[PDB]
């Protein structure tokens, strides 16, 4: 006859890598800036002072 | 009256070359990858480890 391994000894591998979701991110971070003229303002004044 | 060559002694002529079928791979080739954006993903670990 033929020599087969076990059920049981039949090994399963894993891989250390894993795949992601993909994500709309808008498109927004192209309007965001700091001109008078922006879709999207951008106030950085309260990295600074104080103030909620 | 007229000489002719004997039944047997008429030569034919053989080609070493022969015709090979036409065959469509898919052009499934050209999109198999190991990169994140590829179409078909294309896996090695078990070249170096043991599993089915």
């Amino acid at each position: 006859a033929d020599t087969t391994p076990a059920t049981g000894l039949v090994v399963q591998q894993w891989e250390d890598k894993f795949f992601q979701e993909y994500l709309h991110d808008g498109g927004f971070k192209a309007l965001m800036g700091t001109d008078e003229n922006a879709v999207i303002q951008v106030k950085e004044d309260l990295s600074k002072k104080a103030g909620d």
